[PDB]
């Protein structure tokens, strides 16, 4: 039948309707729409009454978009910045009452299994050992494995909307915002470094917003005749990368609104978010980063094709 998800993230919603025939599956909405739900609370436990009825916008417009296409399964997973919210319930009641649909909260462990059979789906990796890293507005997953096996995984609490407002960074970012986010992620990452010790991977892979707008990115600055949408993959070489970085570090917030793809919200987080990227470039000898166009959304439908459960 049809399948539809949506992705309560942090910063943007998104929809996914998939049509599955002849047990192929086949795109027939791939939406997104900013929202800001951690917008002026989630460093503070809370979801604003701003951010719960932009959130009730959008769903009311994916509801129709859902209806228009007669789907019959629908799967939409609350991560971040709903399982974070001391007011979690009253979104999730106002929700069903709207729109008839019921919120799958879903924890930081299973949000990043999740994301990485959505990378499975994108990126063959064989046997190669790789690390997945999953940037977004509320949390960062970091899954170890390959095409077969999780070998770890972990969710930190470092999305990109908890750095800029726990911490000021300033515009453009000066010498001692790098000296305080490295030492951050110093303290942070200790499990994440432990595991990369351990299994020793040797490739990249990243997924969401942040890395489809690196690649996108890259793609203009070469001139490549490449639509990201048409395939699931993206590789990025190191010298790439260390261009990207180098311009973002130096851009303002103002010049990064006029970047092609670039929407407000990852224009205020992307380049805290490059500073992690840079981070954990540092603790692994990959030879490039694979940009993963897959991440929980397909995760969630994959998941449910293979037949087994979503929630956890
Ligand atoms: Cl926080
Ligand atoms: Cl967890």
């Amino acid at each position: 039948q049809r399948i539809g998800v949506i992705d309560m993230g942090t910063n943007t919603f998104h929809l996914l309707i998939t049509d599955i025939v002849n047990d192929r599956p086949h795109t027939l909405v791939n939406e997104k729409s900013a929202v800001g739900l951690g917008k002026g609370g989630i460093t503070k436990g809370f979801i604003t009454e701003e951010a719960m009825d932009r959130a009730l916008d959008t769903l009311k417009k994916f509801r129709v978009i859902l209806d228009e296409h007669a789907v019959v399964h629908v799967i939409a997973t609350g991560t971040s910045a709903v399982r974070s919210g001391s007011n979690k319930q009253v979104l999730i009641d106002r929700i069903k009452k709207e729109v008839n649909i019921d919120v799958e909260v879903i924890d930081g462990a299973r949000e990043a299994e999740l994301i990485f059979r959505g990378v499975q789906q994108a990126v063959p990796m064989e046997d190669h050992i790789s690390l997945a890293m999953d940037i977004g507005g509320g949390s960062v997953e970091f899954i170890i494995g390959n095409k077969n096996e999780i070998l770890w995984k972990q969710s930190f609490e470092i999305g990109g909307q908890r750095l800029i407002d726990r911490f000021h960074v300033h515009d453009p970012m000066r010498e001692d915002d790098r000296v305080m986010m490295h030492n951050y992620f110093d303290e942070v990452l200790v499990p994440l470094e432990k595991a990369i010790n351990t299994w020793r991977p040797t490739q990249l892979i990243g997924c969401s917003g942040t890395f489809d707008t690196l690649a996108e990115m890259n793609i203009q600055h070469h001139r490549e005749k490449i639509a990201l949408e048409k395939q699931t993959s993206y590789l990025l070489s190191l010298p790439d990368f260390n261009r990207l970085r180098k311009q973002l570090v130096a851009s303002t917030r103002r010049e990064r609104l006029a970047i092609a793809g670039m929407i407000e919200l990852r224009a205020d987080m992307v380049v805290v978010a490059i500073c992690l990227i840079e981070h954990v470039l540092k603790l692994v000898s990959t030879n490039a980063i694979t940009v993963s166009t897959y991440s929980l959304k397909e995760g969630v439908l994959y998941t449910m094709l293979d037949g087994v459960k979503v929630g956890s």
